[PDB]
């Protein structure tokens, strides 16, 4: 609980050095058809002829990850339900209060980008993706960090970095397709997760050499969990399986998967060293073993799980005016 | 200074025990998710094989609106888009704070459920704004930015007395805004906008009408508290919730868009009484008895106080001058009266 007011200096020299200030940061209007422009009705008809050369499944996966941005609110709240760090007045001058404000004014841009992206594409029925953002922010999520920044700060690295290769991997495709504006755009919100991935990978970093135990053991205990996607309550008021089905849909087409699952996890016992502590508890070491360990693990069952697989087997998605995409 | 956590611990029982209460009288003020409006029902339909058409009807009507107008629209905007900056607030209230991210207590399914609601209103407006082609998006986009980044200080330091007090005057206030704002689209010609302002404004009162109903409960079980709480919020005065809004050139943005918003009577301080008497009436403060000192001194400010605005603001109509024009970013640096 000190430790996080001891760490504030730290964290303006260390971590808010990660954010961008605001006039020098990109703005979605950088990556939209611009309607001051006399070619803003050109720019929209050229938006949408790309867009008719992307396939639905792809349209799948873009939604999903533009419906899970939106849902911002949300995250927020979880970042601000962690013990000492936490926002205490919603101006608190805090170094890690600064950060999640400032964390959460950047990744507002995000669904702002997709979403009017979506809007303009005409690929998409907005109001059924509109109706699953009501149910999400309305449902919420139980990603089980307590009120931990040990159990909060871990998922984030986790999860930032499942964001960034999910985008990287939707830019490459949508470039794929002949579509270099969608390429940017993916691109650029994937930058925002490196760099924030960074930020929250250093917080870690730092918690695990002040006190290795406390944050092995936090490592583990959110391992066990499992690292729940942010989105895993979504639903549209028709489809009850809605986000395991847009998960497959996501694996099938090779935006992130079950092995870069595994990857992330190894990265992150790679990068605060998990593996080579020493002088540990008796439950650090339980947990050290647990996580180091872990990942094999996880990768020889997907293994097991792709050799034992059937085939999928075509859904409808509400997203897509009910037309149907392979599982 | 920063003071938290005013509400003494006791009272956490309070909303512990009018979790049901909140069920029955707090909840049935939201709308299904299945019955509510969405933004796409207001917006040119993009499937559509008009939607060329209808985007250009849009930017011939926002034409015909003048820019201080849209200088209102837009700070109106700007708020409703710092919405993860209100949930948090809702979150940081005892008593009442998602304990999960999902709990399934009435108060948090308020929260979240309300948040929901609340996403649509910037949603709509932001891509009407777009599409008007009307307004510097881009600067409109940083503005944002940096207000998230800033978030707010209202000062109702973690007390759901204080922070539900504040959030009955604050949707009434946004109410009446829109309904204002929706008055003016329509003699602007605007009957599309007109809507998107009607619906938002629905919403608010929805909102407003359930903040009141549990600030009601409040002084009903503990009218000393609730009328020493409303007091405390008066006299740090409402603060809107945009209050440190920032374009990265006026250091003075919020006063000069709130100025533009009373010149052109979207809001003004005497809208900011009739909230103020509407809420001394409503909770029926004048009409208790069984106060109580510190009670009483609440009981007298928050009664007194509306006359006292209202003198007063008219007043200061009276010694003002002849206000000049300001540039604002929003609008391409285009100027309107203050
Ligand atoms: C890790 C969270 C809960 C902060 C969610 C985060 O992945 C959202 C985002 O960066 O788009
Ligand atoms: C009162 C607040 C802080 C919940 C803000 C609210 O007025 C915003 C809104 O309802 O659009
Ligand atoms: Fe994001
Ligand atoms: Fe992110
Ligand atoms: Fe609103
Ligand atoms: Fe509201
Ligand atoms: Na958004
Ligand atoms: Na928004």
């Amino acid at each position: 609980l000190e430790i996080f007011k001891s760490l504030d200096d730290w964290a303006r020299n260390n971590v808010l050095i990660h954010l961008k200030s605001v006039e020098k940061s990109w703005q979605p209007q950088d990556y939209l058809p611009d309607p001051v422009s006399d070619g803003f009705e050109e720019q929209v008809r050229e938006l949408r002829e790309r867009a008719k050369e992307i396939p639905d499944d792809y349209f799948v996966v873009l939604v999903g990850d533009m419906i899970t941005e939106e849902a911002l609110p949300t995250y927020m709240s979880m970042l601000n339900r962690c013990d000492g760090i936490k926002d205490e007045t919603g101006a608190e001058p805090s170094a890690w209060a600064m950060w999640t404000r400032a964390w959460t004014a950047e990744e507002n841009r995000h669904g702002d980008l997709l979403n009017k992206y979506l809007y303009l594409s005409g690929r998409v029925d907005m109001r059924k993706i509109e109706k699953t953002i009501q149910y999400l922010i309305g449902s919420g999520m139980d990603i089980k960090s307590e009120n931990s920044p040990y159990l909060g700060f871990i998922y984030t690295s986790f999860q930032e970095r499942a964001t960034f290769i999910s985008h990287a991997n939707t830019a490459k495709l949508a470039q794929h397709y002949g579509d270099k504006k969608l390429a940017h755009i993916c691109g650029s919100i994937a930058s925002d997760e490196k760099r924030h991935a960074t930020a929250y990978t250093k917080i870690v970093e730092k918690l695990a050499e002040i006190d290795p135990d406390t944050t092995v053991i936090a490592f583990a205990d959110m391992m066990r969990k499992k690292i729940t996607m942010p989105a895993h309550l979504m639903y549209d008021g028709s489809d009850e399986l809605l986000f395991k089905h847009f998960t497959a849909v996501a694996q099938r087409l090779g935006v992130y998967s079950a092995l870069d699952y595994c990857d992330i996890l190894e990265f992150l016992v790679d990068k605060w060293n998990v593996e080579r502590l020493t002088g540990l508890s008796d439950e650090g070491r339980k947990a050290q073993e647990y996580v180091c360990e872990l990942g094999p693990k996880i990768r020889r069952l997907e293994e097991r799980a792709q050799g034992r697989a059937k085939e999928a087997p075509t859904m409808p998605f509400s997203w897509i005016f009910d037309r149907q995409v392979k599982l």
